[PDB]
């Protein structure tokens, strides 16, 4: 599915309207229409986000899909949904618990494969009960079949 226009098709107009505006207004220095991190550099201290000059190249580079360093209607939209959201906002031992809670199909307290497979799902490609009978299997403290928010604690800690 969608990556970033999923993050950025909610936004709020009061975000568009100053996004799809600062890019006209800052493109009148472009050339093709775009903004690079040579462009996009003044957008961003103008809007709300103090990042460096040698971290820019490599924010666009990577959510590039070319690894140019330009950013258009589309690549700016996209650099916020990864400035705000997925991969930036806190996570440590509280982001385990929630996403056992977050994710126990079953909601029963606990979570087995059948329901871990789901989770990856949600995160991952279509693997097969082969892959993920392995991780169920070494992700379980004392291998009984249900994982609870203790168990899962190690599981996710480290396993492979
Ligand atoms: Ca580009
Ligand atoms: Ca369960
Ligand atoms: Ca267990």
């Amino acid at each position: 599915a969608d990556i970033y226009k999923a993050a950025v098709e909610q936004l709020t107009e009061e975000q568009k309207n100053e996004f799809k505006a600062a890019f006209d207004i800052f493109v009148l220095g472009a050339e093709d229409g775009s903004i690079s991190t040579k462009e996009l550099g003044k957008v961003m201290r103008m809007l709300g986000q103090n990042p460096t000059p040698e971290e820019l190249q490599e924010m666009i580079d990577e959510v590039d899909e070319d690894g140019s360093g330009t950013v258009d209607f589309d690549e700016f939209l996209v650099m916020m949904v990864r400035s705000m959201k997925d991969d930036s906002k806190g996570k440590t031992e509280e982001e385990l618990s929630d996403l056992f809670r977050m994710f126990d199909k079953n909601a029963d307290g606990y979570i087995d494969l059948e329901e871990l497979k789901i989770m990856l799902q949600a995160t991952g490609e279509t693997i097969t009960e082969d892959d993920i009978e392995e991780l169920m299997k070494d992700g379980d403290k004392n291998n009984d079949g249900r994982i609870d928010y203790d168990e899962f604690l190690e599981f996710m800690k480290g396993v492979e």
